[PDB]
């Protein structure tokens, strides 16, 4: 019912001390695995209120094959602008290798549009991945990818989706992690005439920093409300869903929580 | 704890029916995870015999970033004899992505000595990683890497790994999955003078052939006895392992089971 929230309490006990880079004193778990059923409900957090314009618009913005911050700019999200140079530029990251990773034959590879061919034409295929994880290009990049890399299963015509993410800031990360993924899950899925089946969730580095210990004591204290529930439009393909296909149905969560 | 045989009786007591690429039938699970406490031992299964010479060689073959199945056989081992080319070469696959990943610009990434260093120099460090996944090349393999890709991990001067699987050929794959990662982070933590911690295997597709069956019902009806240990020789390099550096000990496994492979 509430698996990112035992895991959350489960690194806040067990979890041991260690420092980043940079940052603050971490508790930090390795290899965690967090799993959501989502035929059972949209996994959007319902003990803090999280922020799914965000959310969306970043997926919506990896899914244009964006490098750049402006697009984001224009519907009013900044959780990039941390990291974006004077251009706004974020190099090769996420979008970029989602969209057109650079083989060595001079082509680009749209590993979406592969995934969700494999989905519609071999769907036991054990090969419907995705990976943002470039060797080549991860010291041009603000950032090396931290969702880095995720699979598609199918099961009685029902889509699962398993992501690895290296490094899992718990308390502000993870829980837009749940939500992109889950949502971008709903959309292949949609494209691909599945149902969902799975989130399953891997981590690296599981840690909660320092700050958010107190932010995070809170939030481990309020009872989990039921899950909302995920609704799209119609669209002849998945680069034409917009923010205004989506809607989130019945979410009603416990107060924000901010944190830095 | 039998992480291993606990996992093969769950995916053939509740996987799904399925069919796949090998024309074979297929009971599937997705997305499970074993781990394993390396200082209690070194996971070579006891339930059958796994032969650990070629486990070990190919991983050596690995570290060499070699590709043709000739040094394989100039140590007798033939796992990968048909899947390569007439010429013994089978694309550039799991080493040649370790050592040398060609990068736009054409130069070859060393993503193990880079590993090392980072260990060596920054065990905290989140990006310890190395991947085979190398989208620009999988055409160009002779199979797509079933082991794709795992992360190194540091805490009280205890060196984890976890690898992530896409694909797992539960009853003839893994165990030699097992050995191989658990060797390898034995020589990592070695060469950055750490102990070892946890192995962590996650799978995507974790499958038990319908030809595996019988076989596989004839190793869950034996007794699990305790793993044996492992002993590395000292070297200055990651790279300057030998099998004689790699010692077995205590290991007295129940008796091999033969079984025919999915090509
Ligand atoms: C995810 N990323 C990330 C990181 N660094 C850390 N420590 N954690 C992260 O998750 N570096 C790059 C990147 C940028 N993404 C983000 C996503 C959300 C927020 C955050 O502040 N979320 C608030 C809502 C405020 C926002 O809507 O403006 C929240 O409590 O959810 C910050 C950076
Ligand atoms: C792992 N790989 C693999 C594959 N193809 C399939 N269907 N499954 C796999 O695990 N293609 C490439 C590769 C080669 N590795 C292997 C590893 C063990 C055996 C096998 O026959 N093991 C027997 C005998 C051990 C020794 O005599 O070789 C055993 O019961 O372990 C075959 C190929
Ligand atoms: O998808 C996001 N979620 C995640 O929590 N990371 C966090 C993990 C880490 O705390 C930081 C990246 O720093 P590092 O490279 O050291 O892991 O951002 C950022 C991504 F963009
Ligand atoms: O890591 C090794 N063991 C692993 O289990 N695969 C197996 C799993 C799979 O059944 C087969 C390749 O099948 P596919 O490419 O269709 O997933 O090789 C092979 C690797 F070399």
């Amino acid at each position: 019912m509430t698996p990112y929230e035992d895991l959350l309490r489960f690194v806040l006990e067990t979890g041991t001390p260690k420092s980043d880079r940079t940052g603050t004193g971490t508790r930090s778990l390795f290899g965690q695995q967090m799993r959501y059923d989502l035929s059972a409900g949209f996994p959007l957090l319902t003990t803090k209120k999280v922020h799914f314009k965000s959310v969306a618009y970043e997926l919506l913005w990896f899914l244009r094959g964006d490098s750049n911050i402006g697009w984001l700019h224009e519907h009013g999200v900044t959780i990039w602008d941390e990291w974006a140079s004077d251009t706004g530029e974020l190099g090769p990251i996420y979008g970029v290798q989602w969209r057109s990773w650079p083989a060595p034959s001079g082509e680009h590879i749209d590993q979406i549009s592969a995934a969700l061919d494999l989905l519609r034409t071999d769907p036991d295929s054990r090969r419907i991945i995705v990976s943002a994880w470039n060797v080549g290009e991860i010291e041009r990049m603000a950032l090396p990818p931290c969702h880095a890399f995720f699979q598609f299963y199918v099961a009685d015509g029902r889509l699962s989706c398993q992501l690895y993410q290296r490094s899992a800031d718990l308390f502000l990360g993870v829980p837009f992690n749940i939500a992109s993924y889950a949502l971008l899950t709903h959309m292949m899925a949609a494209q691909a005439g599945l149902s969902v089946g799975e989130f399953i969730w891997t981590g690296g580095d599981c840690h909660i920093y320092d700050n958010h210990v107190e932010q995070v004591r809170l939030q481990l204290s309020r009872e989990p409300r039921p899950y909302p529930k995920l609704l799209l439009a119609d669209r002849d393909s998945i680069f034409e869903y917009t923010y205004e296909d989506i809607v989130v149905k019945n979410y009603d969560p416990h107060p924000a929580i901010k944190a830095p």
